[PDB]
DNA sequence: ACAGCGGCGCAGGT
DNA sequence: TACCTGCGACCGCTG
């Protein structure tokens, strides 16, 4: 076996074995030749970004459980997963070195940082003589050659985008990797002499730096549960069939949607095979919905938003964003923290502010009602400093998909219609009037009367005092009156859009 | 050139 | 039930 060479697979995103291009190239590239390869399905954790603040300790234990399933999933093949620490820039020259890989492979990221860093790997193994192939099965359709078909630009809208789409072809899904014949470990590199347990997946306490902020365990990670989930929510084809986002509701106490997005954004899940499986279900249901508001329709949104950010660095910032309006946003540093800690004063926004942290998930239409109330609706703080916060707390957080979905809300790009405005007490009564999603996640007002427990401050002190929770002490007052500042910021948004629309009159 | 069209709010009705 | 319409006047795409 000294003889031997090493081919590699590079999981970052992606972490399953269903519908791995990538990754099955190489099981199969092994048994083709059977007794010439090693094989390491590794993933390179840049350790020094533990310390990091953009992970929730949530997001770090959705990791961590993903790594260990994928470990054992590939222990079935015969093989196993190796956890390099480390820099790729400092771990790959080493490797190639040291293992002599013959073959690296992974699957595509547009990501600006993914990009700088696949592009420096890309050239690290052209110089080391190492063959790359590289494949693009995180989203169904290729952003770039959505662009391309499009005559090189992305498009801006969604129905648009929905025609270039289908006139491309989209790809085969595959299944699992064939169990590898005849494939004794690689002996042990430096480190795995010095360590036999240095590339075993991460301990609990090795990446979950700051436990008292984990919650509740209700979405386990890695791709055996996705598909597990998957599968039980395709179960009722009725369901599936006829779902139309806007009317599932924000605030039910068991989620009304899917909650796949964090295994379609770690990968444990294929979008592919979640879109072929959809396809399967419309077809033998008549009466069913359709785009954009239909189940497929949303997993269509996601590819919109990969494509859109593809073409754009600056997807995640006002400053310099080709799609995003330029908005005078404000500075409100106290009225941010509020928002950020759930403790706005405003009951159901505080509700959703506090599932988020505590549970790493919330429902789309709780997004929207707390980015808009941060956004344009009252506050009128920019959509980054939310997107910042989301960043941490969920276990979806999504680069492309979050900045898209923030810009909406914030009417900067994508929606345009701001005199729609969300009301924190109107909106949430709809669905559920008796506030039981409030009573759950701020229990300080879980005595009050559906009355007044989207609007506390219309509860006299006498009644506040009967029902256990006195506002300014069991309870923060609000920090801004909803019916005064979002008329007013609604002419502020006239105004900004103005201001956008002379640039563009004088750039042409 | 530019207007008509299609694109997850609220309140107050039937 | 699941519509209707003021609100004040958005955008991108189309012909
Ligand atoms: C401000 C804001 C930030 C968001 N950030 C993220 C994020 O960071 N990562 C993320 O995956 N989703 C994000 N979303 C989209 C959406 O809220 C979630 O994907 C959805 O709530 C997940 O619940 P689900 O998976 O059950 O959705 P379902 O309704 O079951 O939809 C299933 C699939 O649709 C895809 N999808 C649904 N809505 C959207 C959407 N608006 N844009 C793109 N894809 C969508 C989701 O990936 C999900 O996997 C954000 C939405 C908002 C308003």
């Amino acid at each position: 076996d000294s003889q031997r060479s090493t081919l590699v697979h590079w999981f970052r995103k992606g972490l399953r074995l269903h519908d791995n291009p990538a990754l099955s190239h190489i099981f199969t590239a092994a048994n083709a030749a059977p007794g010439r390869y090693f094989v390491r399905p590794i993933f390179i954790l840049d350790p020094g970004i533990l310390d990091w603040m953009q992970v929730g300790a949530n997001r770090w234990r959705f990791l961590q459980q993903t790594l260990e399933d994928l470990d054992n999933q590939l222990r079935k093949l015969n093989s196993r997963l190796f956890v390099v620490r480390g820099k790729p820039a400092e771990v790959f020259p080493r490797i190639f070195k040291s293992w002599r890989v013959e073959m690296l492979t992974f699957e595509t990221d547009i990501e600006p940082y993914s990009v700088t860093r696949d592009a420096a790997v890309q050239k690290l193994a052209k110089a080391e003589g190492v063959r790359v192939e590289t494949h693009c099965s995180h989203t169904i359709y290729n952003p770039e050659l959505v662009i391309a078909k499009n005559l090189g630009k992305a498009p801006i809208t969604y129905q648009k985008f929905l025609g270039i789409v289908e006139q491309l072809k989209v790809p085969k899904v595959l299944g699992v990797p064939e169990k590898l014949k005849n494939m004794p470990t690689p002996p042990k590199d430096e480190v795995e002499q010095k360590d036999s347990a240095a590339y075993d997946c991460p301990t609990m306490k090795q990446l979950v730096k700051r436990p008292e902020e984990l919650g509740p365990n209700k979405f386990p990670g890695g791709e055996t549960e996705a598909l597990r989930r998957m599968e039980e929510s395709l179960k009722d084809e009725i369901w599936v069939a006829r779902f139309e986002k806007p009317n599932t509701a924000p605030n039910s106490l068991e989620p009304s949607t899917t909650v796949l997005s964090p295994y379609l954004k770690f990968g444990c899940l294929s979008a592919r095979l979640f879109n072929q499986k959809l396809k399967e279900i419309i077809k033998r249901q008549p009466k069913h919905s359709q785009p954009p508001v239909s189940l497929i329709g949303q997993l269509m949104w996601r590819e919109f938003y990969y494509t859109v950010a593809a073409a754009e660095p600056n997807f995640d910032r006002m400053l310099g964003n080709v799609y995003c309006m330029q908005i005078p946003w404000q500075e409100h540093p106290d009225h941010l923290e509020a928002w950020t800690h759930g403790r706005t004063g405003y009951p159901f926004i505080d509700a959703i502010m506090r599932q988020l942290r505590q549970e790493g998930w919330i429902h789309h239409l709780a997004r929207h009602a707390v980015a808009c109330f941060l956004t344009r609706g009252d506050l009128w703080i920019s959509w980054e400093e939310g997107q910042r916060v989301f960043e941490q707390l969920l276990l979806d957080q999504d680069w492309a998909l979050n900045a898209g979905n923030w810009m909406w809300l914030s009417a900067s790009a994508f929606f345009h219609q701001y005199f729609r405005v969300y009301s924190p007490v109107a909106f949430g009564k709809k669905t559920d009037p008796q506030g039981h999603y409030i009573r759950k996640y701020v229990p300080e007002l879980s005595k009050y009367p559906a009355g007044c427990i989207y609007e506390p401050w219309k509860a006299s002190l006498v009644d506040q005092r009967a029902y256990g929770c006195v506002l300014g002490t069991d309870y923060p007052h609000r920090i801004v009156k909803h019916e005064v500042v979002h008329k007013e910021n609604i002419k502020r948004m006239g105004a900004a859009y103005k201001v956008n629309r002379e640039v563009r009159t004088g750039k042409e």
